[PDB]
């Protein structure tokens, strides 16, 4: 059997062949800090497992991907690789943490936010896991003077820009959202009443947002929008938690539910506008 | 010296102690498919390198993080770990590809898009690296009937939802953007004129968007906004390529430059509105 480390080196060969179209022994030696004989043995094992993927060129002393290349691992897929380029450009990871070979010039939009402390995220995650209540300070636009609350968190949500904790608010007796960047966790409240998170109907009930191309588009433009949004059969059925519906519409700029008279500024419309309106009124209550 | 594999296992111990607050030998054995003696040796090496971070509890047979814990690697930082939770929830990676231990219930907004083929991304990346021209089919809202162009790509951009190639358009004689999900790459055009990407002024000129809290906010609300946006000293200086300015403003909902009379719907305003307007007119030209 192939051990975990060597398998990661086979993944590295596979992804370099897929995107760079070539790999040298020295690329393996430098990334993984292995010897020339081990790196040659890794390339030999890749040749044994998937010989049609690559040829060795003795003039250039390099392995070249063939036109027949097929990745041996799903970890070489395009969504993952584009996500890696985003993480490198945003500085989330360093080049020595990534299998990416050629790094193109990249421009990625910036999401300005408060850097969160690991210790606070950790306290929240463990409180979720252990179903325990936390005394916190929280400040908001409607209540900017920091105020203390007792919260029992049970989930995390990401709205496209920032994270929030989904939690029972013991004072207001509701499940609701708390931006993690606005929370100061102070101590545990072990005497608080246990909360059943299965009672958070907004979090646990999934709903469907049915999206279609704006009906004022020509058939040719419709096909463009369909391809842009990965629509199968002329619509896109987006599934989300009811308590994530508002965030989802904001993330996709779908908050204006009416079908406008301007197709060019509204490529996609929500088919089930009345369901969506109703679901948001229920959840904000 | 510690080898690459064992160092990844030390990283795994560090991140489990930071967020789960505990780790068992069997967690290492199962994730990395190693023997009990090797996993014990990894935990012993972690104890040697950072003994104040953890204690072994013989009653529970588990290693517990201490209140004094300090991560031995920056790879345990919170931005990375929250990014991992996002990638797991979006299905970008599988649990066996991630060091995340406890996985909370998560809700993440959905970005509907066309799944891109690795082979097309690969052809584009290599064309960027080798500075070669490509014959492509492209369809857009303004020109929906697929049309062929000769493009020399030199960079990639991400607008918050989708990727584009930055490229010289040989027919229209301009540098401009092409959504990768709308591109069909057909063949290389080796007889085309070479293009100097240093002549793409929009791509290479960085500009500053100066952001401040809306001036109608009370001082207490201002402090909330400042914390939300990670503002140092009452403003945020966002740096981006001129050719990414429009995408940046759209991603942050800053396209309406005027200072509105409604602080609650416009938490942040652009200080240098006239510079930004001018820079966008230059770039769309």
């Amino acid at each position: 059997k192939v051990r975990w480390g060597q398998n990661r080196r086979l993944n590295f060969i596979d992804v370099r062949l897929q995107y760079d179209g070539r790999i040298n022994r020295s690329d393996l030696m430098q990334f993984f800090d292995i010897s020339a004989p081990q790196a040659s043995a890794d390339l030999g094992l890749y040749q044994q497992l998937a010989g049609d993927n690559l040829v060795y060129d003795t003039r250039q002393r390099i392995y070249l991907a063939t036109p027949e290349f097929k990745p041996i691992t799903k970890r070489s897929e395009a969504t993952r690789y584009l996500n890696e380029l985003q993480r490198l450009a945003r500085g989330i990871v360093e080049p020595d943490e990534s299998f990416v070979g050629y790094q193109p010039s990249t421009g990625v939009v910036v999401s300005p936010s408060r850097a969160i402390e690991a210790d606070e995220v950790a306290t929240l995650l463990r409180a979720i896991r252990d179903r325990v209540a936390l005394r916190v300070r929280y400040q908001s636009m409607d209540a900017p003077e920091p105020q203390e609350w007792v919260l029992s968190p049970h989930a995390l949500g990401f709205d496209g820009l920032r994270w929030h904790a989904r939690a029972w608010c013991h004072a207001r007796q509701v499940f609701r959202d708390f931006a993690i960047g606005r929370l100061d966790v102070l101590e545990h409240v072990f005497s608080a009443k246990p909360v059943d998170p299965l009672l958070d109907e907004g979090w646990n009930n999934e709903v469907t947002v049915s999206l279609v191309p704006h009906p004022g588009l020509t058939p040719s433009q419709r096909r463009v929008v369909m391809r842009d949004y990965g629509m199968v059969d002329g619509h896109c059925e987006l599934r989300c938690r009811k308590a994530m519906l508002f965030y989802t519409l904001r993330h996709l700029n779908l908050e204006s539910l009416a079908i406008s008279d301007v197709p060019a500024q509204q490529h996609v419309v929500v088919e089930n506008a009345e369901e969506v309106k109703q679901w948001m009124r229920e959840d904000r209550d």
